């Protein structure tokens, strides 16, 4: 406006000592001395005219002067470059890691840059690989590399045992022009809903992954999911294709192209679909597709031998996975 320029100074002096401090009487102080300014007809030049106000006070107005030569402020950015705040925003650039680590760590003196050696009283890690490839994670992923980490996979599957089928979703499926990782499915007609379980099915793929020397490294074990790092093969040309990241998730052969329908879909859309089976009657899950009616109680599951036998069951033209926003 006119003097107004000098109101959003003081009102973020008002915040800071409201939450971070908490001198109230000073939040009070601060607050008013903003009005009496903003009803004043008549723009100000000088923090020499501002104590004849009836609101503006002793080392209020002296604040104003260096404002009104400079433009700029020493009680205040300090207290904006120096926070917790915009500083959470900074404590985690530069770390690929977990939530109340972090303080403690920071705690220690520990920071970004050249913050970041002086003081590694941690030795911890990710899980003992996050900071190392800090570096690969934040590029994303051009779509003609996803095509051949695609192909290699389902080759060496295949090659194991025909029976086996396998398919990869997320973003790329949908058709994105760039990724930020891959996510696989895994299924055989040995195990379904009511059989013993089989974590070796999953280790004997895993395995022989590492002996053609396409994955790195271990974040995680288990029955049912692994998590790690791969990268694909040169003959001689530049540094390196950067180092990537991959997921791995074992199913029931009988609750298959139910947990594909629900990896890609879209959230919006999963949402939007789940409402129409309602309407024509049905209830519809990550794991089945049940008979309701009456009231709240389903019924046994249907039988699906693939993605289109979900639509007509609720009356729906199909709808291509290009299409599913
Ligand atoms: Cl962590
Ligand atoms: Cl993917
Ligand atoms: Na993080
Ligand atoms: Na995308």
């Amino acid at each position: 406006t006119l003097n107004g320029g000098i109101t959003d100074m003081l009102v973020e002096l008002a915040n800071f000592e409201k939450n971070v401090s908490q001198a109230i009487h000073k939040y009070n102080a601060y607050r008013k001395a903003a009005s009496v300014i903003a009803k004043y007809p008549h723009k100000i030049k000088s923090g020499a005219e501002a104590k004849k106000l009836p609101g503006v006070g002793t080392k209020i107005a002296e604040e104003i002067d260096e404002f009104l030569a400079t433009g700029k402020l020493r009680k205040l950015e300090k207290i904006r470059q120096d926070d917790t705040s915009s500083s959470i925003n900074f404590l985690t650039r530069v770390t690929g890691i977990g939530p109340s680590a972090a303080r403690k760590l920071v705690d220690e003196g520990i920071k970004t840059l050249e913050d970041l050696r002086k003081n590694e009283d941690k030795l911890n890690h990710h899980q003992r690989i996050g900071l190392k490839y800090f570096e690969d994670f934040e590029k994303r992923i051009p779509r003609e590399e996803m095509l051949q980490m695609q192909d290699i996979v389902l080759n060496e599957v295949k090659k194991l045992d025909p029976e086996y089928i396998a398919t990869v979703c997320g973003s790329f499926r949908r058709g994105a022009e760039s990724s930020g990782d891959m996510d696989v499915l895994l299924t055989h007609p040995n195990f379904t809903s009511e059989s013993s379980k089989q974590p070796k099915l999953l280790h004997r793929v895993v395995e022989q992954l590492q002996k053609v020397r396409f994955i790195t490294d271990t974040l995680s074990k288990g029955e049912t999911k692994f998590m790690g790092v791969c990268q694909l093969p040169s003959e001689n040309d530049e540094n390196e294709y950067p180092h990537r990241r991959i997921d791995i998730r074992l199913i029931p052969k009988d609750q298959y192209y139910c947990g594909v329908l629900y990896f890609t879909g879209s959230d919006i859309f999963n949402k939007n679909m789940r409402a129409h089976a309602l309407e024509k009657g049905f209830t519809i899950n990550e794991y089945t597709i049940r008979p309701l009616g009456v009231t709240g109680v389903a019924g046994e599951p249907l039988p699906v031998d693939s993605e289109q036998d979900i639509f007509d069951y609720i009356q729906w033209r199909y709808r291509e996975p290009k299409d599913r926003s």
